[PDB]
C-alpha cells in the first residue's frame, strides 16, 4: 500500500496566478469567478495586524491582476467571504470541471496540487489531522495552492492553503474561506491542539491487512463502542463517531469482521503493544488511509 | 518533505484504451501514434508461450479497437517495436505534450500515471530499483500505465508497465519497449536478482531531514569514502562513487555537511539501528528520492 493522489489535471486547468503590487498567490479559476486567500491585498506592515475591510475599501477591480499563465484575465468584481477573495472575471474558464466545495473532516484525506506562481509543481496525498493540520509540503508562495478529491469525475475542492504553523505542519480554509482549526489569517506565530492518532484510519488499516492476510491480532473478544471510546482517549486516539462506525461497513462486510470485534482488537493492541509483530510489513500503526483509500487500492 | 508526484495533466490527456478481442489495456497516444504492451495481441492461451512476430501478422489493422474516451481512432497501421505495439491512427492528439523517450538509470525516480481502461485512477512516485523492479501499486488491467519526469513542460516518458512479480513488485519497459531487468513478457512466475538499497538516495534523505531542522543522527566522526564503502557494500548497499559525493554537493553546501560526514552518520545508523527512533516519521531509511528530488522539493 502507498500514499496515491488523485489525478491531478482536472485541477491544474484551473490555477491562475494573482498579483496586488508585489504580491503574488495562487488561485482557483471555475466558471468566471477566481477564489484566493484575501491576504494578497496585504503589504508586509499590512499582515501583522491587518484590517481586511479597510484594505479591501482601497482596492478597485483594477488593482487586480489575474493571470494564466502570462494572459490577463479582466477582473469586474470583487468580494471577500471569509478569508476568500473572489474575484469575478469576464471569461468563463473552459477547463471548469464539474466539482464542489466541501468541508471535510479530521481523518479525511485530500490530494494537494503544490503551486506556484499559478504554475503546478507537484501533487500528493495528505490527511487532515484531528488538530486541523495538515502535514504538507509548502514553500514560500504556496499560497492558494488547494487540495481535492474526484469522485466520479466531479471535483470536490476541500482545502485552499494559508499558512505554515512553526512546528513545520500547515494550515488553511475550505473553499469558503472559513480555517480548518482555531487560526488566523496574519503573520503570527500559532500553535495547534495536541494532536491525536486517527482510530477509524487505523482500523481500516488493519482491515486492509486481514483482506491481505495478516491477521494474527484478530481476537475473540468484542467491546462496546463506549467503552473502547473511553479507552481510546486514554492512549491519545481520537474516539469513533457514528460516521466513522459506517464508513467502516463496506469493509467490515468484506472481510466478515464486525466494527465492534476489530475495536477490540485494537484495543488489545494499545493495551499491550505489537511484540516485535508486523502488521503489513511495519511496526507502525498507520493512521492517514481512510476507509475508501483502502477500497480505492 | 513529501513524496511527491509531477502534476498528471499532460500524461492524462494522453491516455487511451486499446482492445484486441477480449484483450484490454491502456495506450499512450502522441500525435498520430498510440504506444501500448504488444501483448495486448494475446488471449489467455497465447500468454504462456508467446510468439509475438507469428501473433500479431496474423492481425489486422481492424483487429484494434483504440477508444479516446467515448471516441473511437480508426487504426491505420501498425509495427512492433521490441515488446510494444505501435498503432498508427488517423487522428492526431491534440493533446500531444513536447515530449522525450528516455530509459532511466537505476536509482532514478519518476512519476506513476496507474490507469485502468484508458482512465486514469492514481499518481504516485516510484524508483527504478538497482534490481530492476519498481515497488508499484498495480491491479489487473493497469498494463500500459506509464512513468514519466516533467522538466519544464516536457515530458520525458520512461516506464510502461508490463508485469506483477510474485513477490509483489514490479516489471516493465522502456518506451522502446526494452525490459528494466531480467525479465520476459510471457506468463510466468519470474524472480529478480537480489535487491540492495541506493545508497546515494538515503543519503540524500538524510540532507533533507537536516534542511527540515532534524538532526539527531548525526554525529562528530567522519569517514572515508573507500571505508563508508566497505560497510555499505556489507549492509547490501550500493557504492557511492564519487560523482555521487558531487551530485550530493549542492546539499551538503546547503546544509554545511560534509558528504563524507554524513556518510559517517550513515554508517553509525547502519551499525546501530535507529533504535526506535524515527527519521521524518519514516522507522526505515529511505532510499526513494534522488538528490534532485530534495533540492527541487526544498528549494
Ligand atoms: C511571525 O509570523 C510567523 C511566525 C511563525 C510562523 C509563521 N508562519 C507564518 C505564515 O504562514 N504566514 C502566511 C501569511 C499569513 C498572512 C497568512 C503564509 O502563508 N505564507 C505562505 C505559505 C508559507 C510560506 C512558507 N510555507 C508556508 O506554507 C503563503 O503562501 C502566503 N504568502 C504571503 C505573502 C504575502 C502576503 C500574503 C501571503 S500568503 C507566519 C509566521
Ligand atoms: C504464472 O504466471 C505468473 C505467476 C506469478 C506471477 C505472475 N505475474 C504475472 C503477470 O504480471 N503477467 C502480466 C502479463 C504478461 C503476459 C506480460 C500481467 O498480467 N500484467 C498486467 C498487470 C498485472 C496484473 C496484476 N497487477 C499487475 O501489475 C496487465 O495489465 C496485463 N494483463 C494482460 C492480460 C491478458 C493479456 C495481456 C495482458 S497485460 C504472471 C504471473
Amino acid at each position: 500500500f502507498r500514499k496515491m493522489a488523485f489525478p491531478s489535471g482536472k485541477v491544474e486547468g484551473c490555477m491562475v496566478q494573482v498579483t496586488c503590487g508585489t504580491t503574488t498567490l495562487n488561485g482557483l479559476w471555475l466558471d468566471d469567478v477566481v477564489y484566493c486567500p484575501r491576504h494578497v491585498i496585504c503589504t508586509s506592515e499590512d499582515i501583522l495586524n491587518p484590517n481586511y475591510e479597510d484594505l479591501l475599501i482601497r482596492k478597485s477591480n483594477h488593482n487586480f491582476l489575474v493571470q494564466a499563465g502570462n494572459v490577463q484575465l479582466r477582473v469586474i468584481g470583487h468580494s471577500m467571504q471569509n478569508c476568500v477573495l473572489k474575484l469575478k472575471v469576464d471569461t468563463a474558464n473552459p477547463k471548469t470541471p464539474k466539482y464542489k466545495f466541501v468541508r471535510i473532516q479530521p481523518g479525511q484525506t485530500f490530494s494537494v496540487l503544490a503551486c506556484y506562481n499559478g504554475s503546478p509543481s507537484g501533487v500528493y496525498q495528505c490527511a487532515m489531522r484531528p488538530n486541523f493540520t495538515i502535514k504538507g509540503s509548502f514553500l514560500n508562495g504556496s499560497c492558494g495552492s488547494v487540495g481535492f478529491n474526484i469522485d466520479y469525475d466531479c471535483v470536490s475542492f476541500c482545502y485552499m492553503h494559508h499558512m505554515e504553523l512553526p512546528t513545520g505542519v500547515h494550515a488553511g480554509t475550505d473553499l469558503e474561506g472559513n480555517f480548518y482549526g482555531p487560526f488566523v489569517d496574519r503573520q503570527t506565530a500559532q500553535a495547534a491542539g495536541t494532536d491525536t492518532t486517527i482510530t477509524v484510519n487505523v482500523l481500516a488499516w488493519l482491515y486492509a491487512a486481514v483482506i491481505n492476510g495478516d491477521r494474527w491480532f484478530l481476537n475473540r473478544f468484542t467491546t462496546t463502542l463506549n467503552d473502547f471510546n473511553l479507552v481510546a482517549m486514554k492512549y491519545n486516539y481520537e474516539p469513533l463517531t457514528q460516521d466513522h462506525v459506517d464508513i467502516l461497513g463496506p469493509l467490515s462486510a468484506q472481510t466478515g469482521i464486525a466494527v465492534l470485534d476489530m475495536c477490540a482488537s485494537l484495543k488489545e493492541l494499545l493495551q499491550n503493544g505489537m511484540n516485535g509483530r508486523t502488521i503489513l510489513g511495519s511496526a507502525l500503526l498507520e493512521d492517514e488511509f481512510t476507509p475508501f483509500d483502502v477500497v480505492r487500492q
